[PDB]
C-alpha cells in the first residue's frame, strides 16, 4: 500500500479499524453484547441514564463513512463503550471486565497496524 495522501491514509485507516473491530466478535464469549443498539425492552431506564449511547456496529458504520479522522476521534467512541457499561450496570458488574478486555485489545491492535506512523502522519496533512 503506497500511501501518498491524506485520503489514501484515510482509506486505510478506516479500513483497518473495521478489521479491528470485526476481530472483537471471537474475543469473548460476551463480546456480542456489545455490537448492536441497546434496545428498551430489555434495559428499562438506559436512555434515561445513557445521553451518548454507543455500540460497535455503529462504529463500524462510522468507519465506513470515513468520520474517523484520528485515533482519539476513534478512541472516544470506544471509551463511551466502557464508561456507559460501567455507569449503567456497575463497575463489578460481570459486563464490565468485558468491555475493559475489548477495549484494551482494539487500543493494543491499533499499535499493531502495518504503516500506522505513515498512516498517522498523512491524517495530520488535513
Ligand atoms: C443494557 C445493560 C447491559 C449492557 O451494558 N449492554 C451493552 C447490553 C447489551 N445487550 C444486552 N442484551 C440482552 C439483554 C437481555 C436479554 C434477555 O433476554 N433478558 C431476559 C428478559 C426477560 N427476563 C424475565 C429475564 C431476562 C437478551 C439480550 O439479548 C442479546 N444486554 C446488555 N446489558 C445487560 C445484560 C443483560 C440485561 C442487560
Amino acid at each position: 500500500p503506497n500511501i501518498t495522501s491524506y485520503t489514501e491514509a484515510l482509506d486505510e485507516f478506516c479500513i483497518e479499524l473495521q478489521r479491528i473491530i470485526n476481530s472483537t466478535k471471537t474475543l469473548h464469549h460476551y463480546s456480542h453484547v456489545f455490537w448492536n443498539r441497546v434496545s428498551e425492552r430489555i434495559a428499562p431506564n438506559y436512555y434515561n441514564l445513557v445521553k451518548r449511547p454507543m455500540w460497535l456496529q455503529l462504529m463500524i458504520n462510522k468507519c465506513k463513512k470515513r468520520e474517523y479522522k484520528s485515533r482519539k476521534d476513534f478512541q472516544d467512541d470506544l471509551d463511551l463503550i466502557v464508561e456507559n457499561c460501567k455507569i449503567y450496570n456497575g463497575v463489578n458488574h460481570p459486563l464490565v471486565s468485558v468491555a475493559t478486555l475489548i477495549h484494551s485489545n482494539v487500543v493494543k491492535k491499533i499499535d499493531e497496524i502495518q504503516g500506522i506512523e505513515k498512516i498517522e502522519a498523512y491524517l495530520s496533512l488535513k
